[PDB]
This record gives structure tokens, sequence and C-alpha cells, in this order.
């Protein structure tokens, strides 16, 4: 059973060839976010941003905007993952830990005092560097996500961002950080390819 | 069923922070856990990621005492750290590694070499830190899943002195500390996850 969540969870590859005429429906795309929100992220600030486009016409001008690349208008569905960087908002962070019961308003407070000094002496986790790492172990739990309900994906960001902002009247607060083409896979992804353990890690006893 | 069963697993991926300070993980686990987490995507398959796994409680007591204190440091299996080189975005590199493992072709490994750098050229941060934010972070979900395969947990973490760590062990100074990331054998369960609803942060339009 592990070994099948092994096997699970190396099965994802990024898929380029969908088939136009297969639906993902909005009830599993809403299932999808919601396992995908579960990813971690610092202080639980959970700064991402998502719009779903699912409208053939419109994902052909997105196509436009994406090198022609072709997947993104054969898909089920282009899912474009934003970072807001007004979501580290300690007001918000107080409220919402609160009225969920996990911290008292006193606790909440004196949190909120050394996240704001963190931030003082780290601005970048609230701006650009923080939403890439936030919105990147959200997608990366997207990725995995979709793939339980028979559809695969592609990551891209080999596409002009600031026009499909444009094109889709995107508040200019929320960073594009992925497009996420997903679908229903015509061809199986390529195995992987990767640099050796040895290559990358050092274990250090 | 099957579908039910691997939402039960991604779901189960939690923070933990009491961990059994006796228990071992093998090495040939953190080699199998490392390998499997290596088939994140990332830009182009650069693959960014360095890492130095730490599996000595001398040593993790020292990292605790830089990490605020945060118990989980060091009584955790071992920490791992996870690094994002940007000297890995190197186009020689990346047609070599290609050519060599029968992806592709030579000369169509020039011809996408250069697309890379016109890229690269309009968008730099992504061959900098935001690139490697990324790039390392998907590699990171990966490994807090795989870790959940083999009955272990763990707990991401940046409330620690990176550059007091660095300093500590010797890191090259190229290498951008991305996320630490304790793993060990969990003493109490985490917490259901609390989260804002999909409506709070999802539009779809069609
Ligand atoms: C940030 C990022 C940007 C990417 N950009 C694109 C892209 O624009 N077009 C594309 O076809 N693939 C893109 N990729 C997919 C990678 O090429 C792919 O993940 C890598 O080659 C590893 O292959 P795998 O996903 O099949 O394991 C991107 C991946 C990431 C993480
Ligand atoms: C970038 C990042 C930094 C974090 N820093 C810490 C940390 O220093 N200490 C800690 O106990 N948890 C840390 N967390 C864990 C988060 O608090 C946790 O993911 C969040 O509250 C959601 O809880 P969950 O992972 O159990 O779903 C960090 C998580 C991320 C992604």
């Amino acid at each position: 059973m592990m070994n099948d969540y092994l096997n699970f969870l190396d099965g994802r590859v990024s898929v380029r060839r969908f088939d136009p005429d297969a639906v993902l429906p909005n009830d599993l795309i809403k299932d999808m976010l919601e396992h995908a929100s579960y990813a971690p992220s610092g202080n639980n600030f959970q700064p991402w941003r998502v719009v779903v486009v699912k409208n053939k016409n419109k994902q052909e001008d997105l196509k436009k905007l994406a090198a022609l690349q072709p997947q993104v208008a054969t898909a089920s569905a282009v899912f474009l993952l934003f970072g807001d960087e007004n979501a580290y908002d300690l007001t918000w962070w107080q409220e919402f830990h609160v009225q969920k019961g996990i911290i008292t308003k006193d606790e909440a407070a004196a949190r909120a005092e050394r996240i704001r000094q963190y931030f003082d002496l780290h601005p970048e986790d609230k701006e650009t560097q923080g939403l890439r790492l936030d919105v990147g172990l959200f997608a990366m739990n997207l990725m995995q996500v979709v793939r339980v309900y028979g559809y695969d994906s592609v990551p891209m960001r080999g596409v002009d961002f600031d026009a499909i902002k444009t094109y889709l009247d995107m508040p200019n607060g929320w960073e594009p950080i992925l497009m996420l083409p997903v679908g229903k896979a015509l061809q199986a992804g390529n195995p992987h390819v990767r640099k050796s353990v040895a290559e990358f890690a050092e274990i250090i006893e």
C-alpha cells in the first residue's frame, strides 16, 4: 500500500497532449482546489489565488500568449496560480486563527508581533520570494491531487504573464506564479530523467 | 477505494513538531526519499536543488539553538536542509545532460539552449532566487509526501537563522537556503488542516 502510494507519486509527469473533448467538471475542480489547499505555507498565510479558465475560445487567446503551446488550448481547464502580496496581513491572520479556535486573542496578538519582526528582517518572505515558495508548495500538491481523479497536467512559465493579466483583468498585486493546464492525457508523459542523489545531496553523520 | 485512499494519503501530510528522539531513519531510506523527491518538476528540468541531511543529534542540538530553540530540530531522525543553487541554471550542463541521457539531439540542444537563454533574458528572476524558491518548493512538497510513504513525518521551516546555519555547516555562498525540514517518527499527530475555503481564494470562469 505504501508501494502503491510511492508508485502513484512517481506517476506524475508533464503531459502536453490532452483530449480536447474531455471535460473537467466544476465540482471536481472545487475538490481538487480544496485538497491542494492542504499544502503548507509560512504561518499558514495561504497566499495562493487561483483563476481557472474553462472556455475554449479564451484558452485559444491564452495559447497566443503562451508561445502557441498547444496544451493550453486542448486542456479541459487552465489553472492560473498567483501569489497575493497582500495575503501577508497580520489582522487577517489573527482573526482567522482565533475564529477557527486555533489560538486565543492574546496568543494571536503576541504571535503577530513576532511575525512582524520576522518580516522586518526578512522582507523577501512577504514579497515574491515568499510567494514563489508558498505557491510552489500548493502547485506541487495540486499536480498530485488532479491525478487522483484521472487527469494530468503540465506546469508552465514560458508564457507572457504580463499580457495574460491584462487579458484577464487581474489585480496588479497578484504575482503570476504558474500556468497549469489540466486535462485527460492522450499520450503519457516521458520517464523521469534526473541527476542522481549522490550528485545533489550530502548525508552527514 | 483507490481514489479515496490516494486523497487520504495526500491529505495526511501535516506539520509534526513532536518526534521520537530514539527513532532511527536508515540512510538507505534517506537516499530513497531524495531519489523519489527528485522526480519533482522544475523549469527546463534544471533541478536546482541541493540538499544536506544532518543525522547527528549533537549537531542537531547546535542547529536547534539557531532555530529559536524549536525542539523538533533536535528530536528528529534527520534534518533535511534544502538549498537552491543559482549556478544550476547552466546552459552548457543542460545540453550535456539531456544529450547524454538520449532525451534530445545535440543540435536540438543548442537550439533549445538559445530559446532558454532568450526566456531568461526576459525573466532574469527565474534564474535567481525567485526561480529557486519555486523549483525547490516543488521538490520540498514532493519530499514531504514521499517521507509519509515510509511512515515518517516532517515540518517545513524558515523560522531559523539560515546565515548562522550556513556558517555552522560550512555551506557554499552560491547556495540559497530555501527550507529546513526535520523528518522523524511522530510522537503526537498533526492537526486537521485549517484553511480558507476554495471560494475565498479561487474563481472558475466558463
Ligand atoms: C516553473 C516551471 C516552468 C515550466 N515551464 C514549462 C513550459 O513553459 N512549457 C512546458 O512545456 N513545460 C514547462 N515546464 C515543465 C518542465 O519542462 C518539466 O517539469 C521538466 O522537464 C520535468 O519533466 P516532468 O514534469 O515530466 O517530470 C515547466 C516546469 C516548471 C516547474
Ligand atoms: C516556508 C514555511 C516556513 C515555515 N516555518 C515554520 C517554522 O519555523 N516553524 C514551525 O513550527 N512551522 C513552520 N511552518 C509550518 C506552517 O506553520 C504550517 O505548514 C501551517 O501552519 C499549516 O499547517 P500544516 O502543515 O499542518 O497543514 C512553515 C511552513 C512553511 C511552508
